[PDB]
């Protein structure tokens, strides 16, 4: 029923998600000058090694790579985390044009689209717990500019069609999310939320200041999916990104000088 069209969208959210006008939402944009150094910041690690990619899915509003998350197959720890929290999925946001497509915005600059990796807290047991907690997920989120191919996305982009609609799944196993990083992993963080409903506030933010690139062939790919199930008018899977939020109370951290 939510959406990203003119009358399920982000501004009317808060009638069935009455949190989206809540303290800690995400995203948000993301000042340079305000967003302070600090040097207490650990550094990320990241332990891909086992990453156990299931299956790839259109869910009407993106595409989802799943990762058995049954151990620490595959665990982002350090940074600004406190214990394991496990790989349960990533996908995109994107826009219609290049000029638009993150989430998340750096002094007002719109990247082309934005990565998710999310994780879940090994404190709570399981996802579904996790999400019902402040310090129940981190999500890595990883800004994409358009110019040279990124070869470890080309697993992808190459499967994009056997899941064109709303529904369908494939198979998708053996994918190194590795491959998805840049070389840079300095990060800025944040305390806020999901960007779609239901919009809990239960995210630790890592945003990524290196974007990856990607090629323009590349992302064309992503905007010839539908919101749509097979049969339906085709309306094509774009600008499926929620604008900045209010800042509010909180403090941007970058773990970088
Ligand atoms: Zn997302």
């Amino acid at each position: 029923h939510w959406g990203y069209g003119k009358h399920n969208g982000p501004e009317h959210w808060h009638k069935d998600f009455p949190i989206a006008k809540g303290e800690r939402q995400s995203p948000v944009d993301i000042d340079t000058h305000t967003a302070k150094y600090d040097p207490s910041l650990k550094p990320l690690s990241v332990s891909y090694d086992q990453a156990t990619s299931l299956r790839i899915l259109n869910n009407g509003h993106a595409f989802n790579v799943e990762f058995d998350d049954s151990q620490d197959k595959a665990v982002l720890k350090g940074g600004p985390l406190d214990g394991t929290y496990r790989l349960i999925q990533f996908h995109f946001h994107w826009g219609s044009l290049d000029g638009q497509g993150s989430e998340h915005t750096v002094d007002k600059k719109k990247y082309a689209a934005e990565l998710h990796l999310v994780h879940w807290n090994t404190k709570y047991g399981d996802f579904g717990k996790a999400v019902q907690q402040p310090d129940g997920l981190a999500v890595l989120g990883i800004f994409l500019k358009v110019g040279s191919a990124k070869p470890g996305l080309q697993k992808v982009v190459d499967v994009l069609d056997s899941i064109k609609t709303k529904g369908k799944s494939a198979d998708f196993t053996n994918f190194d999310p590795r491959g998805l990083l840049p070389e840079s992993l300095d990060y800025w963080t944040y305390p806020g939320s999901l960007t779609t409903p239901p919009l809990l506030e239960c995210v630790t933010w890592i945003v990524l200041k290196e974007p990856i690139s990607v090629s323009s062939e590349q992302v064309l790919k992503f905007r010839k999916l539908n919101f749509n199930g097979e049969g339906e008018p085709e309306e094509l899977m774009v600008d499926n990104w929620r604008p900045a939020q209010p800042l509010k109370n909180r403090q941007i951290k970058a773990s970088f000088k």
